[PDB]
């Protein structure tokens, strides 16, 4: 006697193949016929409005004044709702951003009075492999999903060489810190019972098969029937066709029912021999071809901006309002909601994973620009609270003081690129031509230098003033009246080393090259690179004495595929930019830092062929498709700017180019021969583990595309390479030779998935510059690669101030005891009570490490990812991939 | 004590109203970010100095209510603290939703703005009895009537009048002079209101000094410059500007200068108190001043009128959402109330508010940086998508109401929308689903292959019928295809398909808000243009295409030839986007004098499509010098800068549309920008004998002189504001040029030329600082719409309702045989009138009252009004759509706007 729970609910991807308002006006049709059927049917029992709590606010900004009805309906339960904002895609969001998505989410839920308890993935391209620790840390103890694992029959025998293979419809998930949770898997997915008929033959028809389909997987006599689909209308008769069902199966009892009953359920007669699954879960064992990995390298230019907008909210407006509220006792908690809201409006599965039409991507570009313009006010704000409250008296009067940030969680050593304002000519009520001429006439006598000096007095010897210039600025006081200037600037470079958490403050006053070219060779204390006939590099590390030969290929290869999935041609062969002409030039070189540029012109198909336009039209699967690449051919142009730094043992690389060719794919490549099976990807609070070979036993696909969120990794057990991105979130590994393989552009003309799209903006003609790095490392330098790559895409941060008293420090570390195994992913204040919190993680999966992170004159108490404080004691090691979130207190 | 015994006269004293107030652009020199979390600020430090100071009185916030939702939209938690500022009158609110520029949003969406902005005012339960215009560039001739139908007796503003003193002499040629700094504003059909000049600016009370010394400096300036102007004693100090943040000291400031000044009473006030003041002070007559005001008395250099060319891609697409909402989706929703007994209000406010975010005039000027205007793209296409989303639902429940039985099982019934206020003769251009071949459970491929092989096999040709079966010859099949589509159920899951889709034109004349059911079924002379002659002829117009690409055309019925059309006319432009300015000795490129072809795209009996191609050589940027001049701020007037030496080939592409049965020729002109600082426009020489023309403006069709007032004019050029349209006309024959978003045009006076503004590529925003905007350059691809229409007396209201309405599409719909309690062949309305526009066909949130409104085309003349809707019965209304007593008009006053409410008999 089996109990079939309906659960009607809509999969509401909140934009994707057409544009938000298109799907938000057929949004308001399905919360009216909700609304309207918990009135006229007694027997609707609800309705799971899709595990995201931004429906509810798409609703009301439409139809505000049902608010009252809308409370009404969630109170009593017709209504289920959350427990995250938004339905992400995992690996495409920020570490943190997978954190704020549920705080928010509760935020939500707890404004509303109801929430599900229900981790909810039902399409995600992917489950990290943290899910468990996520939802555990989270008040969660499940969560459902549909992709990543295929469930073997319920039926057949151990052998257990498959790792991602489930008996069961429900699993036990292991994560790498040794959480587990429920996984519940749907394993016919999420629309098994959709459209249940309300007639005799049909729903016999119907129910025969959706019977056996569920308890082919089900642990127990508790099957679970999703009633609906991608945007699918409410079933207003659900309640007729419950009834008959019960009436045509007297074995089984039909109930419509929700996420928490059936959870409740479950948790009373599950068995004790659910499959394991261990870490995360992408598909693995299956053909490859349809993982949807290949969104990774979508339309790159938004997850580019993606990781813009999160690493200033995360690691630059947050740590800095949270150090500036010593001097101000505020904190900007509804703003940074604000930012981080308008941000994860551009998180949903089918937007980041740039798997959308045109007009939907436009639409998340703007949303980008608004999200970080909230963030860099209130970074800049929150700078100037602290700098302002610096004792700077220590400073000549002739000078003009500077405050630079370290905001990461690490020491940060950098040469600073620096714009500072030595003087401010006012317009006042004279013509600007009088005082333009003023400031030309001031620059015109200048016969003095530029130095930097510290509080003490000293010059630093190694800053070098670039140039001078003047420039139209403007200051908005908060008091008064915009005050327009021209300003005298100084450009200037400024080596330094700041520790984690801190500033320094300095002033501007008045008072052997790392490139040979006889050689080609740029070198520093940790790298000698030698930039080859052909463009490629030649790099020596100097302390393993290792050489790597012909690194940085530029590969360009077809693309007959879609914004999900990339196919190379059949017989596809690369051109690379090293077979064509190339050019060196030097931009910069000091004893400080050098940038070179190495520049290659090659042809390269201009696009795809016509039989393309017609596989794409008549909706060919893309592992059918005969299409090739284009006969006519066209010069394309990179130009790659490599800066090294005199004490930076990472190698920078910016890519630039303008694409005027459709469907292909720009790669650039890291061939290593290093001696190893595995690799290392910067994952979801996570360094992962992954094989460089695809399972055989099941893998088709010729490529495996694989996510990363900073860097990848390979290390032999003694010596390795790194290598660094910001916002290219594609890599693979070409096992044959260990070659670490970059996504640098990825154009396609479709959405692809159930039809036709045309998407010409997937294309991603115009502009575009790659930023990259290379660091070669060793068993001792091995973690501190991984935080450098991390907090690489953070700049140092500088404000500047006058001569004043202060209650500050001219300079201050905010914390200490950094470990290299370590990293810190946030710095903020709780909205509670505004008490300070820190989120560090292990970057190792295999090893424990010492904890020593401290924050003066503070105590710290352990809390959950929700910042709720826990009864565990604080730690002084971290466990195996342990995420740690503290909430700090004044002793 | 001492006077009590011993009196002397009794004196008089003046009242100084200190109004505390911030004129927020929503969005300008900075993104719209910025500035709104700088107004977080703002908003914080008044709910904090209303807590902390009981003497501070109130604060007016700019008269725009969308200050409100852009607060709470951050804070959403000081909703109650808000709504108690509200009530106690300490934030004084709208009663505008946003601050527009008149000229460059529509007519209704000016109403739209009062519409929006009560409703808020209303909810929040408090307004501010004054129009507001503080900074507008131009404010529109009918502001007295918009104003006296919204239930407002007076606007503030600032631009546009200089104010004289009480002690000279009036000039009496001086039209937009005023003695006093309060005026009589009389607009075309005769409306009155208070016109409130800011005669020292919005800004003269900004930053009220607190400290005795510096305090006499200000008050002993400010006191007289107020004096100057003021028509009674009391004194309007504006303690606010730009972005100002709260004086959080002014009640010291006031307290201080109570103390030094005994004559003069200052208090903390408001506009409603300043004008009950005036109310009780006023002088019973004040200098009138009559319909717009533009600055035409001024040099001409800064009445910022260029702002209408600046980035025109932004009002193109401001176009497209106005017609969208106001004149498909609209009309199309108010008549399918009667099937549906609903209409969608809450999803047409949400899509008008999103459009108005871009009325701001800082927005819809172009005048604002790079990412402004980006993000204002982005409200364009959301407000769009809306308002289509919600006309194809109208549409299909419309037509789903329809007794389709007429037709036969083997025939595609559709139905064609005219969606407008007149009749509308037009070639439809169609496409048609025939079949449709689902997806199911097969291979897509295999369901691919099996539409393939039905049109390989196809025999029949495809016909348009009505429903007595007939036949209409004039349509012409075009093609046939296989398309992707889906269809999206109200009731289950979506549904793929490939499509065999007929390409077709359609001739056909539609009665004004109306329509025709016609089906698509399988059945078994003398072209427009001769090639051989290159003359494209119809009934009305002989077009013959000159050697060089420009146009000789002949008026068929008045015999009228106008040789020399569509010029072509490339200049520099080393302004901003606010003022064009052409460099020192510029020198015109004309694409006449360049490499000219001409391709036959299409050319039937119905319809005829050539392409002139123009290729010439033009600049591509300004010289060097540029650059310098912006970085130092230099006036546009004083800048050195010429056009580069070098060049580069600009392609044009113009496509010109002739349609049998219609006399206005459509033109396309397509092109791809990649040079700076530059203008392009097409030039219609009339040589016609007038001094004056008509132009589109609010809700008017305004006369204006051909030569600007040489008396004060220095400016070389006389860019003007235009809507739809603009017009010659001598009194018997004339021109019309219609457009497309197209809203700056010049009359070259010397041979009443016509001059459209295509393009216009600037480098930085201008005003008070170097903000550089290379976007504001419109790089890349541009396509822009304009027509020509020879006019007599007879024709010339007809082609002005032609160049509105003719930015319409006949709309589509298809739906299967059924019966309905629709007719097939239906009109909405009756009682048309060429002089009588219609400009809302809408429904009433109260009641769901079908609202229309209508407005005379003449600012000379009255004119019968004869609209009718069948079955309904009108009462007049104001534009807010409140019931009036008034009886309906069976004629229209000169300028008059009627708004009525229709309800069924
Ligand atoms: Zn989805
Ligand atoms: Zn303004």
């Amino acid at each position: 006697t089996k109990k079939v729970h309906i659960i009607s609910h809509s999969h509401w991807d909140r934009e994707w193949y057409m544009a938000y308002e298109q799907h938000h006006m057929r949004l308001i049709n399905l919360i009216d016929d909700l609304l309207e059927v918990f009135q006229t049917d007694p027997d609707f029992h609800s309705f799971h409005l899709d595990g995201q709590t931004i429906i509810l606010d798409d609703y009301l900004k439409v139809r505000p004044e049902r608010e009252p009805e809308i409370r009404q309906a969630i109170a009593s339960g017709k209504l289920r709702i959350g427990p995250f904002y938004i339905l992400q895609d995992d690996f495409l969001t920020s570490s943190e951003s997978n954190v704020r998505n549920m705080l928010i989410g509760k935020e939500d839920c707890d404004r509303w009075g109801a929430s599900v308890p229900l981790g909810y993935f039902p399409d995600t391209f992917g489950n990290m492999g943290q899910t468990p620790q996520l939802m555990l840390k989270a008040g969660l103890q499940a969560a459902a999903f549909g992709r990543g694992i295929r469930p073997t029959g319920f039926n057949n025998q151990v052998d257990t060489s498959e790792k991602y293979s489930s008996q069961f419809s429900e699993i036990s998930w292991q994560g790498p810190d040794n959480s587990r949770i429920l996984g519940l898997l749907f394993a016919n997915w999420y629309s098994n019972g959709n459209e249940i008929p309300t007639t005799e033959a049909e729903a016999r028809l119907f129910w025969d098969k959706k019977l056996a389909d569920a308890e082919r997987f089900a642990s127990t006599k508790h099957l679970l029937m999703m009633n609906g689909c991608d945007h699918q209308p409410v079933q207003l008769d659900v309640t007729k066709a419950i009834a008959l069902a019960n009436q045509l199966y007297p074995d089984y009892e039909f109930v419509h029912s929700c996420f928490e009953d059936y959870l409740a359920d479950l948790a009373d007669d599950l068995p004790e021999n659910l499959s394991t699954v261990q870490g995360e879960i992408t598909s693995q064992e299956t053909d490859g071809w349809y993982t949807l990995a290949n969104t990774a390298s979508a339309r790159i230019y938004l997850k580019q901006a993606n990781t813009r907008v999160s690493r200033q909210l995360e690691n630059i407006t947050e740590p800095l309002a949270a150090m500036a509220y010593e001097v101000t006792s505020t904190y900007p908690h509804d703003q940074l909601r604000y930012a981080w809201k308008t941000l994860m409006q551009n998180h949903p599965h089918d937007s980041i994973c740039g798997c959308s039409v045109d007009s939907v991507h436009r639409e998340m570009m703007t949303r980008f620009e608004k999200a970080y313009e909230v963030g860099h006010y209130l970074a800049k704000e929150a700078a100037k609270q602290i700098a302002d409250a610096i004792d700077t008296r220590d400073f000549p009067m002739d000078s003009q003081p500077f405050v630079l940030f370290n905001t990461s969680g690490h020491s940060k050593t950098s040469v600073a690129e620096l714009s500072l304002t030595w003087k401010k000519y006012h317009f006042g009520q004279r013509f600007p031509k009088e005082v333009y001429q003023e400031a030309q006439e001031y620059l015109a006598r200048l016969s003095q230098s530029f130095q930097i000096i510290d509080t003490s007095g000293q010059v630093r010897p190694e800053a070098e003033i670039l140039g001078t210039s003047i420039a139209f600025d403007y200051d908005l006081p908060k008091r008064s009246f915009r005050e327009p200037y021209f300003a005298i600037k100084v450009r200037l470079r400024l080596p330094i080393t700041l520790p984690a958490m801190s500033w320094k403050t300095l002033a501007l006053k008045l008072g052997v090259s790392l490139y040979d070219d006889s050689n080609q060779c740029l070198e520093n204390g940790f790298l000698k690179v030698m930039i080859q006939t052909d463009g490629r590099l030649t790099i020596t590390d100097k302390q393993s004495g290792l050489i790597y030969q012909d690194l940085l290929r530029f590969e360009d290869c077809g693309d007959i595929g879609n914004e999900y999935i990339s196919r190379q041609p059949n017989h596809d062969q690369p051109f690379y930019a090293d077979q064509g002409t190339i050019k060196l030039n030097i931009i910069s070189n000091t004893a400080q830092v050098a940038e070179l540029e190495i520049q290659q012109t090659f042809a390269i198909p201009i696009s795809a062929d016509k039989l393309l336009q017609a596989e794409m039209e008549a909706v060919i699967d893309i592992t059918e498709r005969q299409a090739r690449r284009s006969q006519e051919k066209a010069e394309l142009t990179l130009t790659t700017l490599i800066r090294m730094e005199k004490n930076n043992p990472r190698l920078q690389f910016t890519t630039r180019f303008d694409n005027q060719m459709t469907n292909h794919r720009l790669r650039v490549l890291f061939p290593t021969h290093l001696k190893t099976d595995h690799h290392l990807a910067d994952s979801i609070f996570e360094t992962v583990k992954r094989p460089n070979h695809p399972d055989a036993t099941f893998w088709k696909n010729p490529s495996n595309p694989q996510h990363q969120e900073c860097f990848v990794s390979l290390f032999d057990g003694e010596n390795g390479v790194t290598i660094g991105n910001y916002g290219l979130n594609e890599y693979e590994i070409l096992p044959d030779t260990n070659t670490i393989a970059i996504t640098l552009l990825r154009s396609v003309g479709e959405m692809g998935d159930w039809g036709y799209f045309p998407t010409p903006e997937a294309q991603c003609l115009g502009k575009h510059s790659l930023s990259y790095s290379f660091e070669s490392i060793t068993k001792q330098t091995q973690f501190a690669s991984y935080w450098r790559a991390q907090e690489g895409q953070v700049p140092v941060i500088t404000t500047q101030t006058n001569q004043h008293e202060g209650t500050l420090a001219a300079e201050y570390s905010y914390l200490t005891g950094t470990n290299d195994q370590v990293a810190l992913t946030a710095f903020k204040r709780r909205l509670a009570d505004n008490a300070l919190i820190t989120r560090s993680y292990n970057l190792s999966n295999d090893k424990t490490c010492d904890f020593s992170l401290s924050l003066p004159n503070y105590n710290a108490k352990v809390t959950n990812l929700l910042e709720k404080d826990s009864k565990q004691s604080t730690p002084s090691q971290l466990g195996k991939a342990e995420i740690l979130t503290l909430a700090w207190k004044k002793q």
